[PDB]
């Protein structure tokens, strides 16, 4: 019955499309066309999932999707400190400029990779380490997110929670 709009933003390759597709179809992919999806879920809610292009080239046009958004998911890769930094450097500021009062959920992605051997190896070779939970929770508090939630589109762990809370942030 109730219609809720949800826009997903964040650095390219943090897993925004896989996130939305894995949730809407319960399967893990990748479509190149930036699209919007939908889902009927009980929290009666018709959730509209709007994907975005995080590249800089679309900095000016991206925000055209923002108007009338009910809730935002600002995502960052749990195995990418760079995407973590850009949350406060770019995404939180951008969302707030266009939509000052709209609720925000901070989403950590690729949780399945935080414990991955070869992955930790890679980050280590660059003097970097995966974003621990406390760290993610800290950032959420900084930007005053309604909630901080970690998920994995590959295993779908915590996935259902992310969108349930994104909905409860509206109802
Ligand atoms: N291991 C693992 N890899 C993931 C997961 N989610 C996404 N990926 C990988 O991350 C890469 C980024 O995929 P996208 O979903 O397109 O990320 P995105 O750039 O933020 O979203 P779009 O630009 O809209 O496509 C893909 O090659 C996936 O294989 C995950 O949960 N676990």
């Amino acid at each position: 019955m109730q219609a809720i709009k949800c826009v997903v933003v964040g650095d390219v390759a943090v897993g925004k499309t896989c996130l939305l597709i894995s949730y809407t179809t319960n399967a893990f992919p990748i479509p190149t066309v930036f699209d919007n999806y939908s889902a009927n879920v009980m929290v009666p809610v018709n959730l509209g999932l709007w994907d975005t292009a995080g590249q800089e080239d679309y900095d000016r046009l991206r925000p055209l999707s923002y108007p009338q958004t009910d809730v935002f998911l600002i995502c960052f890769s749990l195995v990418s400190p760079a995407s973590y930094e850009n949350v406060r450097a770019k995404w939180f500021p951008e969302v707030r400029h266009h939509c000052p009062s709209t609720p925000i959920i901070l989403v950590g992605t690729k949780l399945d990779l935080r414990d991955d051997k070869d992955t930790i190896e890679k980050l280590k070779e660059k003097k970097l380490a995966p974003i621990t939970y406390p760290q993610g929770l800290a950032l959420a508090k900084e930007i005053d997110s309604v909630k901080y939630l970690e998920c994995s589109a590959l295993t779908q762990r915590g996935l259902k929670t992310v969108f349930d809370e994104a909905i409860r942030a509206v109802l």
